């Protein structure tokens, strides 16, 4: 599985989701999640993402391990999205600030 960690919190680009191929991103207020079982590991959004917090859940840093699990429960609770949308008006604001799980909004 791939894994979307903290730099996609409020920044939520959405170009990962025109090149997965199965789409199985799922879509939360300011963060999008990958389910864990549909993901076929074709590691085609890990290039799509600017703000680069897409990785592989064998490479996901030491201190970002949490999102491995939050990504496999948030898949259950949120929407599917299957086409990419404007990113959040802040995005670049955002994008290279750490610690933003504080902001995610279920
Ligand atoms: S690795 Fe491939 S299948 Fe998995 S979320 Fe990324 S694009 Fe979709
Ligand atoms: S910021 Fe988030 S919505 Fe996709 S393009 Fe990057 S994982």
């Amino acid at each position: 599985a791939f894994v979307v960690t903290d730099n996609c919190i409020k920044c939520k680009y959405t170009n990962c989701v025109e090149v997965c191929p199965v789409d199985c991103f799922y879509e939360g207020p300011n963060f999008l999640v990958i389910h864990p079982d549909e993901c076929i590991d074709c590691a085609l959004c890990e290039p799509e993402c600017p703000a680069q917090a897409i990785f592989s859940e064998d490479e996901v840093p030491e201190d970002m391990q949490e999102f491995i699990q939050l990504n496999a429960e948030l898949a259950e609770v949120w929407p599917n999205i299957t086409e990419k949308k404007d990113p959040l008006p802040d995005a670049e604001d955002w994008d290279g600030v750490k610690g933003k799980l504080q902001h995610l909004e279920r």
